[PDB]
């Protein structure tokens, strides 16, 4: 069978908590006032929630309701225990309140009021300066998350609120995020297409926090390169075929024969033979102000085929890339 797998940091932090830190299913959530929030504006609407500018008539201040789609009870109080468990963290967005809605007849979870501009609006037209600022932002809520036991595990730019006026940035929607617990086995079919790490696409279901870090090379990569996508499969199985033509297939075999991994048959057809290519392949004239040796290092040490060696986020923050970002 597969060979076991352990994340080499944060690894037994909720074995040493309570279980009420982890055990959501035995949350008992505490409702509030429905009575308190005016829905203004249907933002936006996904698989799982529909999002609304509110307001909370209490304070005159302006806040976000995601009313919660029918899913699975556990998924919800998962997400709640979760959004509980992080709040006030480095750049994780705040839930504010949780009330009962009257029509759905569903949790609406609130949140503390950010401005309805997503990163993806955003990252394609930054300063070489600001992607490092924001990259760095961003990992101080991953780092945050995952020293508290949690993977995002739907990391991309849509799920990164950004006030650039403000140079403030919130990391949202945590409805996939799970709790990690060392030789766990997770469902594989998390995060988007395009940001989904190796480990999934090859169906490899004991990972952790390290997840996170090939969705943030992703955007990296797609921001520095002005690529996107910058892996850009038509399904999944095409998407492992992209990342192959980059990363090279001998490190993907390496990667899966160390996991005693065995590919879907059905990549015999598609996947072929590929070298690893200099990153230096994609760059050009219109992104090269995004690019700097620093850059290219920062990035080859996230996007890893083996989950075990990518940079961790708080090595990532050690990183060179980071030296010209002033710190607070
Ligand atoms: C179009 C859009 C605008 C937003 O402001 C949010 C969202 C979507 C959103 O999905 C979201 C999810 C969430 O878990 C917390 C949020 O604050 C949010 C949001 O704030
Ligand atoms: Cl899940
Ligand atoms: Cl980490």
């Amino acid at each position: 069978g597969p060979v076991p797998s352990r994340a080499r940091v944060y690894t037994d932090v909720n074995t040493h908590r309570p279980r009420e830190y982890w055990d959501y299913e035995s949350h008992v959530v505490e409702w509030g006032n429905q009575d308190d929030y005016q829905l203004v504006r249907k933002l936006g609407r996904g698989k799982y929630s529909e999002v609304f500018e509110a307001i909370n008539i209490t304070n005159n201040e302006k806040v976000v309701v995601k009313i919660l789609k029918p899913v699975k009870k556990k998924k919800i109080k998962r997400e709640i225990k979760i959004l509980e468990n992080l709040r006030g963290g480095p750049n994780i967005i705040t839930l504010a309140d949780i009330v009962k809605d009257p029509v759905s007849r569903t949790p609406a979870l609130v949140f503390e009021h950010v401005n309805n501009t997503d990163f993806k609006q955003l990252y394609q037209t930054l300063t070489d300066y600001d992607i490092r600022f924001y990259m760095y932002e961003i990992l101080k809520a991953l780092d945050y998350c995952h020293s508290m036991g949690i993977m995002h595990r739907d990391v991309k730019p849509h799920n990164v609120m950004i006030d650039h006026e403000h140079r403030k940035l919130r990391l949202i929607d945590w409805g996939l995020a799970e709790f990690y617990h060392p030789g766990q086995e997770y469902n594989v079919r998390v995060a988007s297409r395009y940001f989904k790490g190796p480990e999934l696409l090859v169906d490899y279901q004991m990972y952790d926090y390290s997840l996170d870090m090939w969705s943030l090379g992703c955007m990296l990569a797609s921001m520095i390169f002005r690529k996107e996508p910058f892996f850009h499969g038509h399904d999944n199985y095409d998407q492992l075929v992209r990342i192959a033509k980059v990363l090279g297939t001998e490190d993907l075999y390496d990667y899966i024969d160390k996991y005693n991994i065995e590919l879907d048959p059905r990549f015999n057809d598609i996947l072929g033979r590929h070298s690893r290519k200099r990153w230096e392949r994609f760059v050009h004239s219109e992104n090269q102000h995004l690019v700097s040796p620093e850059a290219l290092d920062f990035l080859d040490k996230l996007l890893r085929y083996d989950h075990q060696s990518r940079l961790t986020a708080r090595e990532a923050m050690e990183h060179p890339y980071f030296y010209t970002v002033v710190k607070d």
